């Protein structure tokens, strides 16, 4: 009996993580409760003691979406997951789709759209800016779509896009409105039901610091309709809102089989969304916003740049001109190796052209702002010409 | 300013997990070795130290799959996403599918083609029985599919289905081999390459005992080249074999961003699979087998019967028939209120037809098949007249 594959040498070494102030757009430093929670044991998916988890989950998610939603659950993937199911759920072959593209996101929310068989429309801000409500207004009378997407919190350009009567306007039109707040949440005001949004989720791994891998996620009663008006069954059964809907109890059904969730990521993120709401919006988001003025006028004294306009600029995740001759790469490598901070590059459009500087969650504090305002001016520092 | 929902109390309670001895079909108990890494500071999605990681998780899944295939790495979904994905990526519209069904496994795989608007063929195998060789020859000169889905474990049924000779007859007729092995891997004898099987995926939380939401995945030359000549953008961005591939560092591309991976899963999946690889496949095999055999000469001697034909049984899921006159939801009810051990009902087919007892991992030791025994025949004599 032989095995042509060998054990693995490689497997024989520790594992090793070394302990890094994750000052990039994520994933966030995680609170030491979150990660002691993660070494609880492992439960069955069905077990009452795990539906209690994802029942109190759902009353957080609540909280922080500003929600009463029947239809609020998690996803068992990463932030992009959360894109993925509302408009696997939301769209059929031919739906026309206007994307509010403000950065990077619109390409990804574009490309998704187009997997899925919709016919794709796309609205683009000025450079660095938002998406003003009329051109938003201007976009669906032209377009008719049947959804609107929009990124509130737009990470690749560090651009907050503004959400009030955009919701109340596609109502309007017979259109549904997408929002993905996975940067955006607890950096920024968000009011789920007050502005008529229809679908929206966020990640763990941003300002909530719980482990990336689980998404949060919303559909109001006029998404919930949508989905029942469907001609043919939603493309993936991993993603499909009625079914894992039954799983975390939303609906009027037996709970059943859909699939086995990471307890493990529901400990984290149960404990993390348990600080956030100890915390509370009102003075969570007051944080990261007082945290990126402080990073602003330390910048723009050293004589940085910033990308987005004054009026745009997203508390989490700051835009930030690579200056004339420096290696981005370089700079962050440098800043790495010494001091063991992450500081990141751009995304999408914005590759090659900027640094982006995350505060968020455990390192939206004086004190790591002023590390990294420290770290950064040395490392651009130390390579420039 | 106005927050209509409030700071849920229920989050102000302490987290609850009872320690349990989950001795169903999964998950099964994590060692505290997988439980302790899970503690450890989380990384950037792209740092060096994460590709390490994954680096080294891709040369465990190659020995435990016994592969040598360039396209292997991990999804970032719980096992069901191996389903979607192998589908996902392996069909086109109109593309001809055969199922070989051996219990619920078959009835999801069905399920999730015709989703993703393939045409689908099903053979049935025998009840409690796997499918033979001249049973799918047969069906595969019925229908003439482009791709073959077989379930190595069908966890429902307790079944093992035999490989050898299928893949070669599969390429004898211009077909994939796409094989589940989530419950069955470390548990029966895998070869996937001496055996020709194009596509395969297991579990990390059944004999791995990692955390559930992780998967690992592998494609052959074969399934890559099918692939490549598809004239279709696969459905879902989020299972792209060629872009999650690239960020698992596969096809000789630079390594890009195509989701955050969580930290958390990979050090946990790779202790689990490190210490899987410590053990060797030929022990490790052989103990689950082992565990089995002690396990069926205890339920045996105590008069019950066992659901799976003595010739296709699966060491790692036991199905059990129910006796007449007991209500096995109660038994398992009392099962757990008394000792904190699970033991579970049925799936698909057999459900309220079987109890289902796991042996995996850390739970394959003679001490716990001995306490299941225990534990089991009081249950059910507890709700017996």
């Amino acid at each position: 009996m032989e095995y042509k594959v060998t054990p693995p040498a490689v497997l024989r070494e520790p594992l090793v993580t070394p302990n890094k102030l994750l000052m990039g757009p994520g994933p966030s430093n995680a609170p030491q409760r979150v990660l002691d929670a993660m070494s609880r044991p492992i439960l069955g998916h069905l077990h009452p003691e795990t539906l209690k988890i994802m029942d109190d989950i759902k009353e957080g998610v609540r909280y922080l979406f500003q929600t009463n939603n029947i239809a609020t659950f998690c996803l068992s993937a990463s932030g992009h997951g959360g894109m993925e199911a509302t408009l696997c759920n939301l769209l059929e072959d031919g739906d026309v789709i206007l994307i509010g593209h403000t950065g990077h996101w619109g390409d990804r929310s574009a490309d998704m759209a187009t997997r899925y068989g919709a016919d794709v429309r796309v609205v683009k801000s000025k450079v660095g800016q938002s998406l003003s409500l009329d051109e938003i207004r201007d976009a669906l009378l032209i377009h008719k779509p049947s959804v609107l997407f929009l990124t509130q919190g737009d990470s690749s350009t560090g651009v907050l896009q503004g959400l009030e009567g955009v919701g109340a306007l596609c109502h309007q039109h017979n259109c549904l409105l997408i929002v993905d707040t996975v940067a955006s949440l607890g950096g920024a005001p968000m009011f789920m039901d007050r502005w008529e949004i229809d679908a929206m989720y966020t990640g763990s791994q941003k300002v909530l610091g719980a482990p990336p891998g689980i998404t949060p996620v919303s559909f109001s009663h006029r998404a919930v309709e949508r989905y029942k008006r469907r001609n043919t069954k939603v493309k993936v059964y991993y993603w499909d809102m009625s079914l894992v809907g039954d799983y975390w109890g939303c609906f009027g059904r037996p709970r059943i089989y859909h699939h086995t969730i990471s307890s493990t990521l529901l400990y984290g993120l149960r404990e993390a969304i348990a600080m956030a709401c100890e915390e509370g919006l009102p003075a969570l988001i007051a944080r990261h916003e007082d945290c990126a003025k402080r990073l602003y006028r330390g910048l723009q004294d050293a004589g940085f740049e910033l990308y987005a306009d004054p009026k745009d600029r997203l508390s989490t995740v700051t835009t930030i001109k690579v200056p004339q001759g420096v290696d981005w790469l370089k700079a962050a490598q440098y800043a790495m190796k010494t001091y063991l901070v992450e500081i990141s590059g751009g995304l999408g459009p914005t590759a090659g052209q900027v640094f982006r500087i995350g505060l968020m969650g455990q390192n939206a504090t004086t004190e790591r702002v002023d590390r990294v305002l420290q770290v950064f001016q040395e490392a651009v520092a130390a390579v420039k010409p």
